[PDB]
């Protein structure tokens, strides 16, 4: 039952009420699992982010345990910090670092990123994934919507609600978890999968940054997932515009066989990332500056 689930979740979250120390909630976004708000810390005026997920409106309710446990006390410069989690009525609230620059999705849909900028984003995400994967954490929802920015162009990975933990005893997952257009073929094909699925999804995000949208985006999700499952790796619509370096980099991400797909640690040494600009190079892309 719902109440049986609520009781269990209460045991894992932090005690108390964030409505006692936060106010002035402003909804600024919505995702598959819930909404994201800006809130003000009453004592200081500091802005934080709060995501709110309705326990009754999840495709898979049990996934709500994952982020609140796995990412508790996690600190990395390219990962959005989670501060606390709470059960507030029928909603899970997660209080997090506020990334005032917004998400990469606005950028890929309204601008044309150059390769210095694309390399900067990939380097930041790969730095994050290399450390996460080494600890057995799989993100499972890598896409532009999950990449957030600071006002000065620093890049941080967020949206860990679909994440998973693997171990020496249980090295792979089986759940069909992710966002259709970005899902790895072996995940779609129910091969016990590992961290490698994030590397495929990153490749699809590179397609977003080059083309503006992922492959098969005009198709229904189920149809698209079948095409991802059955067809050869997807091609860039704008292939003729990209450097040999970017194409070679992308060829190591969008490898159909997980065992031959590059790992995050390997990709950090790839020549394409030599093109990466500093945070300043990203700043002109954000809505408030263009």
């Amino acid at each position: 039952s719902h109440e049986q689930f609520r009781a269990a979740l209460q045991l894992v979250v932090d005690p108390g009420d964030p409505r006692s120390y936060l106010d002035n909630f402003i909804k600024i976004g919505e995702g598959s699992t819930g909404i994201v708000c800006i809130a003000t810390v009453r004592s200081s005026g500091k802005l934080v982010a709060v995501k709110k997920m309705d326990l009754r409106k999840q495709q898979r309710r049990e996934l709500l345990f994952n982020e609140v446990v796995i990412m508790r006390d996690y600190q990395h410069e390219n990962v959005v910090e989670m501060y606390n989690s709470y059960l507030v009525g029928d909603e899970l609230w997660v209080v997090m670092e506020f990334l005032e620059g917004g998400a990469l999705t606005d950028i890929v849909t309204h601008t044309r990123m150059n390769e210095e900028q694309i390399a900067a984003v990939c380097l930041a995400v790969l730095q994050a994934l290399s450390v996460l994967h080494a600890q057995g954490v799989i993100h499972r929802d890598i896409k532009s919507d999950s990449i957030l920015l600071t006002h000065d162009g620093r890049v941080k990975l967020s949206d860990f609600g679909f994440c998973a933990q693997v171990s020496k005893e249980v090295p792979r997952r089986k759940s069909l978890v992710g966002t259709p257009y970005w899902m790895a073929p072996e995940l779609i094909s129910r091969l016990p999968y590992g961290p490698e699925v994030d590397i495929w999804s990153l490749g699809i995000m590179v397609i977003e940054m080059v083309d503006g949208e992922p492959p098969y985006f005009n198709e229904p999700p189920l149809k698209a997932m079948k095409m991802i499952r059955d067809n050869l790796p997807p091609r860039l619509k704008n292939l003729h515009k990209v450097s040999p370096s970017l194409k070679g980099f992308l060829d190591r991400l969008l490898v159909r066989d997980p065992a031959q797909r590059a790992t995050a640690a390997e990709l950090l040494k790839h020549p394409f990332l030599a093109k990466a600009g500093p945070p300043a190079s990203i700043v002109p892309l954000m809505r408030q500056n263009r």
